């Protein structure tokens, strides 16, 4: 099966997908984030951050607290299963992670931890 997905978010908080399926036969999985648009990362940055559903709230909240110079992620956050950098317009970042970190049956969410962006850019990731 395929083991990659392309994800983009613009200056308008508009993104291409709210649901990612990771096939169970993938050993690694890659997310390629891009940002169409004209605003820089300090004004309208986006990241892609993966945790269980239950951990999403805390990761988001602690991330906002940590600020731009930490890419809005609390340092050393063991709840983050994988994540891209925070990017701004015209930029691109890709993360490849080990699919052995995911357990069929558990509920995962992906999301942007830039302040407030969690409300509009988030989604489910499922291992099938
Ligand atoms: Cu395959
Ligand atoms: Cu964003």
């Amino acid at each position: 099966a395929e083991c990659s997905v392309d994800i983009q978010g613009n200056d308008q908080m508009q993104f291409n997908t709210n649901a990612i399926t990771v096939d169970k036969s993938c050993k690694q999985f890659t997310v390629n984030l891009s940002h169409p648009g004209n605003l820089p990362k300090n004004v309208m940055g986006h990241n892609w951050v993966l945790s269980t559903a239950a951990d999403m709230q805390g990761v988001v909240t602690d991330g906002m607290a940590s600020g731009l110079d930490k890419d809005y992620l609390k340092p050393d956050d063991s709840r983050v299963i994988a994540h891209t950098k925070l990017i701004g317009s015209g930029e691109k970042d890709s993360v490849t992670f080990d699919v052995s970190k995911l357990k069929e049956g558990e509920q995962y969410m992906f999301f942007d931890t830039f302040p407030g962006h969690s409300a509009l850019f988030k989604g489910t990731l499922t291992l099938k």
